[PDB]
């Protein structure tokens, strides 16, 4: 028993962390097969970034301006490329540790492991939710770039991350692996919205199951509730409305506990109206949304 | 910016995770050099583990009957020897992925990582706090045990737990790697009571540091207090006392921030008598006590 905030084992995705210089701007890259992922700002001096024309700064550069060292070894760059925000530098020799792996792009609401990288080298993995508002409220620092985002499924390693930068916010933006950015962000120093962020309310709920499975049932009441009385509720504390297909994730949580997944609402209907009355649920003071229904059935079932 | 419960990254713990297998019990080991880790209980089935006379159960077993596999292939036994609640297990071959190691008995209100395994396979990592009674708020289910907890220095994982149990109250219970149980728990199925546990005053005002470093400021007041004062409100609170000790280490968060720890202790000691009034700091609802100074420095450096 017991409930963590758990990250994947980060192994297969430190032995693909490499360092790629530019000019003097260094950042992290992604090495697997004969391919290294960076973000496309390591071309960039401080002064570039403030309305950084990317084609034409890449215009400038060649192979051998790329350096990429892995571990303390120097890699050898035979092409370059620019996708979306993510540059793609050819390298003449394919990863040893190349595990298998995929390129996702994930959906908000959904969690993935960081595997936070200084210099290419990594300092520290934690769990996180992709928010509603394609912003992830990471721990990253100046030189972070180019750390990546995934999920395991036994030996694949999928990637879905890969952080470019922070908004004067102190939340994080970055991209999918082919440099596509989350949410409406542009890699620029220039001030950008995030937008209105909601609690992912099917992890609320699939954490509120977690919570009975490991004995925190307090909580639990005698009440029931509908799916449009629910959403009334949501909409006022800024919950992302739930769905047939949200009831449906949770099925099997709902089967394992034998709450409904609306007698679970009810409970978090009554925990949204009355606050938590200075208790905790799994050692939080407050309703925890970064934990999938998935997340909950692998962490309660062992998955490896 | 940003703050987060930072794990360890795992890779060179995940290299060293075995399976152990005795009779019909299977557990996970830690392979280091030619010899693999793993607790004694291994050798009970569910009904020795009532009253289990270790010794006895031990001279009924050969290094034949200690089935350890690594990844696919299995590791030859050719000795065999208990040392306090841990079995060495003798093998033929060094483990290649032999990290730099040490065995280091931590202190209770440190921090480690641990990768949660079963039959030998990573499932998770988690960063934890030795609880001031020795118990750790992991997240482990049957299976689980020789599953350990580490810190990583550079190159070297210092080993400080290895998983043994869970007491009826839902928390954990462990050995570091020379087998001495961390508190007064005994590896046998007997309800035990682990100590009245208290909050890690020093990892609080860590924390609060953070905090201040991140931006999270609202909880900063105009007061000051004695350590005589503080302690008052610690011990009514059921915080550990603080001593000039703790306000050494927290010496360089006051110098970066400018807060003088005596400051930075009345804004505890009014959090401690107001609670947060339904507001959170570095996203928590509540005090947090799971980041050292030590860890907050480090993650807020970006040290790999
Ligand atoms: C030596 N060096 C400096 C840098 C540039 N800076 C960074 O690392 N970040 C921002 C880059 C950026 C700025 C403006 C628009 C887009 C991108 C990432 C970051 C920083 C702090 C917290 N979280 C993320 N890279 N390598
Ligand atoms: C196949 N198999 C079964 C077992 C035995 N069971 C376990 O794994 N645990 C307890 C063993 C134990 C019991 C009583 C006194 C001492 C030790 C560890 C545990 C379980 C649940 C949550 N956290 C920790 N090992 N391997």
């Amino acid at each position: 028993s017991g409930f963590r905030k758990m990250a994947f084992p980060s192994g297969k995705v430190e032995g693909c962390m490499v360092q790629v210089t530019c000019g003097t701007t260094t950042l992290n890259g992604l090495w697997l097969d004969d391919v290294v992922y960076c973000p496309r700002h390591v071309i960039c001096t401080s002064e570039d970034m403030l309305n950084p024309n990317y084609e034409d700064l890449l215009i400038r550069k060649s192979n051998h301006n790329f350096l990429v060292q892995a571990g303390n070894v120097q890699l050898r760059v035979i092409g370059h490329s620019m996708q979306n925000c993510v540059l793609k530098l050819k390298v003449d020799t394919a990863n040893p540790k190349t595990p298998k792996y995929k390129f996702v792009r994930i959906q908000p609401g959904q969690t993935f492991s960081v595997l936070a990288c200084y210099n290419g080298s990594p300092s520290g993995v934690y769990q996180c939710a992709m928010r509603p508002n394609f912003t992830i409220k990471g721990s990253f620092l100046n030189g972070s770039c180019g750390s990546v985002g995934f999920n395991i499924d036994y030996d694949c390693v999928s990637f879905c991350y890969m952080h470019h930068m922070e908004l004067p916010t102190g939340v994080h933006a970055g991209t999918d692996l082919e440099g596509n950015f989350y949410g409406p962000f542009v890699d620029r120093q220039t001030a950008q919205a995030a937008g209105t962020d909601t609690t992912i309310t099917v992890n609320v709920l699939a954490w509120l199951y977690a919570a009975v499975i490991n004995g925190d049932r307090w909580f639990l009441n005698r009440f029931t509730t509908t799916l449009n009385d629910f959403n009334l509720v949501a909409m006022k504390y800024n919950y992302e409305p739930l769905t047939q297909d949200h009831v449906d994730i949770l099925g099997p949580l709902s089967a394992q506990t034998g709450i409904a997944v609306l007698d679970m609402c009810a409970s978090l209907k009554e925990l949204l109206q009355n606050g938590m009355n200075g208790r905790t649920i799994l050692g939080s003071a407050l309703l925890e949304d970064e934990f999938t229904p998935f997340d909950v059935v692998r962490q309660c079932s062992g998955v490896t």
